[PDB]
């Protein structure tokens, strides 16, 4: 008929939101009467998997042991063989060693999708996309990761579709804030009256930017403000007590503040006026970006990797160089000028107009299903 049954496969590595992909795409297929399995390592994932009721298959992924490969592969296959699986969907960082032999011995079709910019060896480049991949599709998440699959591992063109990032406009959307659940955001995060509000929603990370943030507005330690800087602070705990202290050291504990993560994230962009991204090492797509411009937020994100992709500078957002605390300083300046202005106010309702237009979940999901088709046809 026209029901498909897609497997995905997602590693232990899951940077790039690849756990979130999965899950949408899997309710999408679900939701269109189309069967998703999914299988994993396990872990905090099943538990998603288990509340949307959708069919998780625990397996454990060594690509070191080239007994286990071919077994995972076997298993793999006869899950294919079980499930009359028409795609194999992988989304690890190297090669899908197990899935692409479980395809290659049934009549499953194999697809993969990058999140990030990894390395391959060089000499396996010339295999990789002459051999493995004849006959195949690829999907970049965005234009600055297709471009690394061009130049560096040398993939043909024609065998890479783009599927950007999308943002869940329903959930992200200004009108479902309230009066009530914002004053209690300002109230959970000490969040003053009458200045403007900057949230940095970045992982405490060394190259997600803090340091040169923290030095940036330093150098605005005249303008009235308060930054919220919201993110783990735990997989990199060394890093936190360093950022901290920089902010003391340079008596700013009372204009920056660092948190947990946010359970409720949207309530803590809807408080905001000013959404940084700062990282000064390329990400294959900035999250935090399109979230703040379906929020209808002022957007300052560092010109690096693909966290500039859905910013057109001065009309949706604006770019600043990365590692440049004067040029981050004078951008955040700038929007305190023109914060309450009509500008600001086109700006702002251009750039909730673009991830509706462009970079919306529902746009991702649709393009996701269509590659589906095209991977299928002539069957
Ligand atoms: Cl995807
Ligand atoms: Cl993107
Ligand atoms: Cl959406
Ligand atoms: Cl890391």
């Amino acid at each position: 008929y026209n029901k498909y049954t897609i497997l995905q496969v997602v590693p232990a590595l899951v940077s790039g939101g690849v756990e979130r992909g999965t899950i949408e795409v899997a309710k999408y297929l679900k939701i269109l009467g189309h069967t998703p399995i999914i299988i994993s390592v396990g872990g905090t994932l099943v538990k998603e998997l288990d509340k949307e009721d959708i069919l998780h298959i625990e397996m454990n992924s060594n690509s070191k042991n080239p007994f286990v490969i071919l077994n995972n592969a076997k298993l793999i296959a006869e899950i294919i063989k079980k499930y009359n699986v028409d795609i194999v969907h992988t989304r690890s960082r190297a090669p899908a060693w197990s899935s692409y032999l479980a395809t290659k011995w049934t009549n499953a079709k194999f697809l993969t999708t990058f999140h990030g910019v990894y390395n391959i060896p060089n000499s396996f480049k010339k295999y990789y996309n002459s051999i493995m991949l004849k006959g195949k599709k690829v999907v970049a998440v965005s234009n600055f990761v297709k471009q690394h699959l061009l130049e560096n591992y040398k993939i043909d063109e024609d065998k890479i579709v783009v599927i950007e990032r999308g943002v869940n406009c329903d959930y992200f959307d200004p009108a479902n804030l309230t009066p009530e659940k914002l004053e209690k955001c300002c109230e959970k995060y000490d969040v003053p009256s009458n200045v403007p509000i900057i949230l940095m929603p970045s992982r405490m990370t060394s190259w997600k930017g803090h340091l040169v943030l923290v030095e940036a507005l330093s150098k605005l330690k005249h303008r009235d403000f308060y930054c919220l800087m919201v993110g783990d602070i735990s997989r990199h705990p060394n890093f936190t007590n360093r950022v901290k202290e920089l902010i003391a050291n340079l008596k700013l504990q009372n204009k920056i503040q660092i948190f947990g993560n946010d359970s409720d994230i949207i309530n803590l962009y809807g408080i905001s006026d000013i959404i940084i991204s700062a990282s000064i090492e390329p990400e294959a797509f900035g999250r935090t970006i399109i979230e703040g411009q379906a929020m209808k937020k002022l957007v300052i994100a560092t010109n690096i990797g693909g966290a500039v992709e859905t910013i057109n500078n001065n009309i949706t957002g604006f770019h600043v160089e990365p590692n440049n605390a004067e040029a981050l300083a004078q951008k955040i300046d700038y929007c305190f000028s023109i914060l309450g202005t009509d500008l600001a106010k086109k700006i702002q309702e251009a750039a909730r107009h673009t991830v509706i237009n462009n970079f919306s979940l529902n746009l991702m999901l649709r393009k996701n299903l269509e590659i589906y088709k095209e991977i299928l046809k002539n069957s």
